[PDB]
């Protein structure tokens, strides 16, 4: 695989490994420190659920890292690394983003738990075709994942946004930046998947880790860094 086989250990997508890990630790104490100093008790939620978001991709990229939670998985005669921390992370981390944008949009709490629910969902169908022995299993499931994100998509695009703009013009311009960077950042990760190792196999583990890196560091630390700059995170929220 493409890549440095940093730690001696037969794995050369450690060095994307090792480099997400550092990044995602600077964001996380980046944010913690202009957290410090803030007193509104709308921006410290904000700030509260944002730390967590690469501060818990910290600890899944240490983890991957050492190699803590790798194994493998047998498709016919090949045999497919499966690092589980990548998904235990996204299972914790896209409902915490999801929070942040529906505490902007101040959308209700069955609103909330239908949007969380269904991301859930794709992350886990996500991982059972991570974890499937025929093809056909494997881009089954990524089908089924696939839609449930373009209904938490939508759901953002038009429900959420609808109640944003009620907000007024700081937090709908915020709410609206922060979901266009979102529709096209998350629908990259399936195409991703699908041409990477899980899938057709076209891209190997190296391109694929260093791809799904950049997507995490934007879609964590770089979506952070754009939320909490924003006077919006100073409104009130429910
Ligand atoms: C770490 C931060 C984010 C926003 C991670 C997002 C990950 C996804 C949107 C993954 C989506 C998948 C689909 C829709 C199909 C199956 C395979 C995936 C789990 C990669
Ligand atoms: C390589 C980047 C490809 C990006 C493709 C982005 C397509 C996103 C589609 C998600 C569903 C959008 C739902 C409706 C959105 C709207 O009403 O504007
Ligand atoms: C360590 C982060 C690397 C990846 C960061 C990608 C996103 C760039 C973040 C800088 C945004 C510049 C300031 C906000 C811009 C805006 O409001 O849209
Ligand atoms: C002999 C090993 C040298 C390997 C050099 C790695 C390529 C340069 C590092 C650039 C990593 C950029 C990551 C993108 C950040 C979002
Ligand atoms: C031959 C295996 C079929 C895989 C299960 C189907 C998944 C339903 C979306
Ligand atoms: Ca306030
Ligand atoms: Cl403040
Ligand atoms: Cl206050
Ligand atoms: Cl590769
Ligand atoms: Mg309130
Ligand atoms: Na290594």
């Amino acid at each position: 695989q493409a890549g440095y086989d940093l730690l001696g250990d037969g794995r050369p997508e450690t060095l994307w490994l090792g480099i997400g890990t550092l990044l995602m630790l600077i964001g996380t104490f980046y944010f913690l420190v202009r957290g410090w100093g803030v007193t509104d008790k709308d921006a410290r939620e904000y700030y509260a659920v944002t730390i967590l978001v690469p501060g818990i991709a910290s600890a899944a990229y240490l983890s991957m890292f050492f190699g803590i939670g790798l194994t493998e998985v047998t498709v016919g005669g090949e045999m497919l690394d499966i690092y589980y921390a990548r998904y235990a992370d996204w299972l914790f981390t896209t409902p915490l983003l999801l929070l942040d944008l529906a505490l902007l949009a101040k959308v209700d709490r069955v609103t909330i738990g239908t949007l969380v629910g269904v991301d859930a969902l794709m992350i886990v169908t996500g991982l059972i075709g991570a974890l499937s022995h025929t093809a056909i299993a494997r881009y089954s499931w990524w089908l089924f994942s696939t839609i449930c994100m373009i209904v938490v998509l939508y759901f953002l695009a038009t429900s959420l946004r609808s109640a944003a703009k009620e907000r007024g013009p700081e937090v709908a311009s915020t709410f609206n930046t922060l979901t266009a960077l979102v529709l096209v950042l998350w629908t990259a990760y399936p195409i991703l998947w699908i041409i990477g190792t899980e899938g057709a196999g076209v891209v190997g583990l190296g391109i694929e880790t260093l791809l799904f890196m950049v997507l995490d560091v934007t879609a964590k630390v770089g979506f952070g860094f754009i939320l909490l700059r924003s006077r919006a995170i100073l409104g009130d929220t429910e």
